[PDB]
């Protein structure tokens, strides 16, 4: 139904618009590391966040080091799995190429080319599916000017050739926070947005009116990641923070993901160890973050 009613999504004035040119706002869940929490991901779990929770889009995030793809590719089709799970329950579907430790996207520039040559030539005429090609951005050595926007006028081509305008999220800087020097510098294609990414244990308000003046030039920004808890993924549920955020991302028109869909024994798991990696889960299946996120969803 989600993916029929919006279908074609694009950015106009900055802002994700369906095919009839309304404000839509996506809201969702993320994988953990597909190398190490795959199990989740399977057309019934995602069939029952759909149904249970209300989600209308998945995140898979891939990670590209860290055992992840570069290590061993066959992640590779379990983001294939996902993606066409979402094809086959009318969701939208973000492709995350999973970067954190290997911090610059350059460092993996050729294998990204070749991944994101094969998804989008798989995929390209399903509105589905929205790609997400460098997850975090971090370290000092490594700008938006000099380091990933270039990175993103290399592969953003090799996508379009195979896929014309689906959404192409570009990470920031500083772990996906610095959407002021990319609203400062934007991209030339007209189908972009701009990572940013959040975790409530961090006192918000600066990087709120940081997003806002992103907004404010015209950049268009998908809140790709976030969590409740501190910046480690743990550390605590701070729902406090986490509630002035989702009243702030509803203001905005800003589409989401929550980090995510495992039982890890950390606080932005939405899991708990017993959770069946099918879905249908109770109540005390879910953590109180994850129980938080689902009453996120469903009010929505
Ligand atoms: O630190 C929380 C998030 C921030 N965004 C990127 C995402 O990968 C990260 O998740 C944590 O990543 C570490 C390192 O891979 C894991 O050990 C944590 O379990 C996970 O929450």
């Amino acid at each position: 139904s989600v993916v029929e009613e919006h279908g074609q999504l694009s950015i106009s004035n900055g802002e994700l618009v369906n095919e009839r040119g309304e404000q839509v706002q996506l809201k969702g869940m993320s994988s953990h590391g597909l190398q190490w929490y795959g199990q989740f991901v399977n057309y019934e779990s995602m069939k029952w966040l759909r149904d249970d929770w209300g989600i209308n889009v998945f995140r898979a995030a891939m990670y590209t080091s860290s055992g992840g793809y570069i290590d061993d590719p066959s992640v590779k089709e379990k983001v294939k799995e996902a993606v066409e799970a979402a094809i086959d329950l009318d969701i939208y579907v973000i492709i995350d190429w999973h970067i954190l430790s290997d911090n610059d996207p350059n460092i993996y520039k050729e294998e990204a080319k070749d991944f994101f040559d094969e998804m989008s030539e798989l995929y390209g005429d399903y509105p589905n599916v929205i790609y997400e090609i460098a997850n975090e951005p971090n370290g000092s050595d490594v700008t938006w000017g000099n380091q990933i926007k270039p990175y993103a006028e290399e592969v953003i081509p090799i996508i379009r050739n195979n896929d014309p305008n689906n959404i192409i999220i570009v990470g920031t800087g500083t772990w996906s926070q610095d959407v002021h020097h990319a609203a400062d510098n934007q991209l030339a294609d007209p189908n972009v947005m701009y990572a940013f990414h959040f975790y409530a244990g961090t006192h918000g308000q600066n990087l709120r009116d940081q997003v806002d003046y992103a907004l404010d030039q015209g950049a268009a920004i998908f809140v790709s990641e976030w969590g409740t808890s501190a910046a480690t993924g743990d550390g605590g549920v701070f729902l406090d923070e986490a509630q002035v955020w989702i009243d702030f991302m509803d203001e905005r028109n800003l589409s989401w993901a929550n980090w995510s869909l495992t039982h890890k024994d950390e606080s932005s798991a939405a899991l708990m160890p017993g959770a069946n990696p099918t879905g249908g889960w109770t109540e005390a299946e879910l953590s109180p973050s994850g129980t938080f996120v689902r009453e996120k969803i469903r009010e929505s």
